[PDB]
């Protein structure tokens, strides 16, 4: 399993504690969402700097990316998206959303930059699809938007010898120097001299990610203070499992592990119901007896992640570690919200216009541009 | 010194013949550029491809550029310029111009963005100066213009190991990520589809240069088969050598090798009687008897780039007191720098401006090729 605790000291983090949410709570008047309260979202970098300066100036920014390399994206790749339709609407802040095209074209020998861009428009649609709000969103794709990247891009790179960029992210003398070069792509809108068009200079950024992007970030926090500019504020989510396992992640028969937002209700009940682990006992008698494991259930496991009334959950958790539920049962019970979130989740998409779609990408947006000189 | 010959064979570029003058003056019908004529320009790659596509098509265009690392520049760096000043005269041609601010900030440690860009808006004007039509040309700060480049950019990256960068470009793993990535940028406007805004997709490019620049363009040709679009096509200036001697290059008390057009009419009579390498005998005697070196004098060697006309030229070489060669060159250098500096004083904002604008209809004329 990956143990994060020995990450969180490994790139030296802090995790989040009940004090944060507190102290969140009372900033945004509204209950923390549960990624924060179960501990899913969990670690952080100047997180208590960030609140401070909200605060005092009411005003922040959040970024976070998608690199499109697949057609589809699975649950897990909304993690980080649903965590920031929460932030955005608690905090009442902007959000800015890179595709990194650039990265995927360049790091797959035979994509080309048109077949990564329908990856791109759909994967577009999924992140818009979880209920952003338009208003406040702002989402690009590096193919296009470079030009508002490149000088503060250029002053990454010049902070960067190859042999730091080669070290922090295993490049060798074979990979193209589109590969050596994108890092400081991904860095870049960290720094809201990127955006113009509606962000003041020099303004806080907080950047939701899974765990993977960290060498990214913390080699951002090491230039930030090379540029005189504030670091990037960051806060780490786990991987969400496969169904296979709870030591693993969500990843992309293989694919019978992944929950897929273009699978149907009959393909989830079957991928549940045959292939999501189970932390019961293999009899009725024995899991009536033993009672059922949370930390290795599956199905528990992901209700953690997608219910959101802790009651439910706490009921549900407490009569299948006393036996008084079956596995049968709490898969019965995911299904049933999956279903739902994924039905949902496809009406959403299917109703997405081209002039809802482009307003995303509009940098001129009046909501947008509150914090201009905020 | 420089074996030009070597560079050739060893590049692998041809050298620009009579047959290439001729043909450049039969699809012109105007004289060839002294440069041409006098071997200044001497080598090129793809040449014939070009002239029989405008033969053809009537339509290509022009990129160089200028890598703002000081205030001023000198004449050795208008040599490509005033060349594209001509071809764009005599072809008709659109003229794309890149200021590598990125590359000049990217490889000076010291300098920051804000100070590359006061050095680019006065080299600008400089490049202005030489008399480009304004009309027919396009500058662009990589700075600014890196959106309408970076696809293209992408795809150059993709196909350049960090191996052949390394190689091609002599960097070092101490050296920033920026510098190893710069030279996609450079390559990038060898592509039309780099200027939607004037021109049509996949037109050819000839692209002057001096010598020093081959290493981008050379390896621009194997990319850009490739990537399935057509090759640059160069050519490749000699150096004007620096004052001190013939076996060198003008480069930015080192000062007193090189003319700057800041420079005033004192300190270019200074220069040239004090710094400039005499090839005439070193006794008076000896002058008379064996005459003077035209290989070797630096005062001659300059009149053949900034002389036009061939029999002044030829009157002068024949004759050659090294006085007398060091005051005219002395004269037409003042001159040239004189008007340059009127040039230059007299451009306004507006001016300036009108070349960094792409959707100019002169301009707009090859864009549905
Ligand atoms: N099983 C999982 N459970 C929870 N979270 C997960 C799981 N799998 C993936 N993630 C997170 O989803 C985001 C997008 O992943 P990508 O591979 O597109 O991610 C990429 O390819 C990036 N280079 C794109 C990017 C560009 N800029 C950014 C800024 C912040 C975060 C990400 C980016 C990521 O945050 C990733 O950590
Ligand atoms: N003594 C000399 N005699 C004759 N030619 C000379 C002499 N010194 C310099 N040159 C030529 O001047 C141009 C600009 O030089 P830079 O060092 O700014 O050149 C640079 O720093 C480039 N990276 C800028 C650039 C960007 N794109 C281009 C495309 C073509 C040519 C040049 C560029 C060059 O053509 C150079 O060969």
């Amino acid at each position: 399993g990956i143990n994060y605790n020995k990450l969180i000291k490994e790139f030296g983090c802090s995790k989040i504690t009940e004090n944060h949410i507190k102290r969140i709570e009372k900033l945004t008047n509204s209950k923390a969402h549960h990624f924060i309260r179960r501990g899913i979202f969990f670690s952080h970098r100047d997180l208590d700097f960030l609140l401070n300066y909200y605060e005092q100036h009411k005003c922040f920014y959040i970024y976070t990316g998608r690199g499109p390399s697949s057609l589809s994206m699975h649950l897990g790749h909304l993690i980080p998206f649903y965590f920031c339709k929460y932030l955005q609407e608690a905090f009442n802040v902007p959000l800015v959303i890179q595709l990194s095209d650039d990265e995927k074209y360049l790091f797959n020998q035979n994509y080309s930059l048109e077949y990564i861009n329908t990856l791109t428009n759909e994967n577009v649609k999924d992140i818009i699809s979880v209920g952003l709000n338009p208003e406040l969103t702002f989402i690009f794709k590096n193919t296009e938007y470079a030009g508002y990247l490149y000088p503060t891009v250029l002053s990454i790179h010049k902070k960067t010898t190859l042999n730091q960029s080669m070290n922090v992210f295993g490049f060798n003398h074979s990979d193209n120097i589109g590969k050596i070069s994108y890092p400081s792509f991904q860095i870049a809108p960290c720094f809201s001299q990127c955006f113009p068009n509606f962000l003041g200079k020099n303004i806080p950024c907080l950047v939701p990610q899974g765990i993977d992007q960290d060498p990214y970030f913390r080699l951002s926090r090491d230039i930030a203070v090379k540029m005189a500019l504030h670091k990037p504020v960051v806060v780490h989510s786990v991987f969400m499992p496969g169904l296979q396992g709870v030591n693993s992640k969500m990843s992309s028969d293989h694919n019978n592990s992944v929950i897929f937002l273009t699978d149907t209700p009959e393909q989830i009940k079957n991928k549940i119901n045959k292939y999501a682990f189970s932390g019961g006992g293999t009899t009725i008698q024995e899991h009536r007896e033993k009672g059922g494991n949370l930390d290795k259930d599956i199905s528990y496991q992901y209700l953690r992640y997608l219910l959101e009334d802790d009651n439910k959950l706490n009921e549900i958790g407490e009569k299948y570690k006393k036996g008084e539920m079956l596995s049968g049962e709490i898969k019965k019970i995911l299904i049933d919200v999956l279903t739902e979130l994924v039905l949902k989740h496809q009406e959403k998409k299917k109703s997405l216009t081209d002039e809802e779609i482009s307003y995303f990408f509009d940098p001129n947006k009046p909501s947008l541009q509150k914090f201009k000189n905020m």
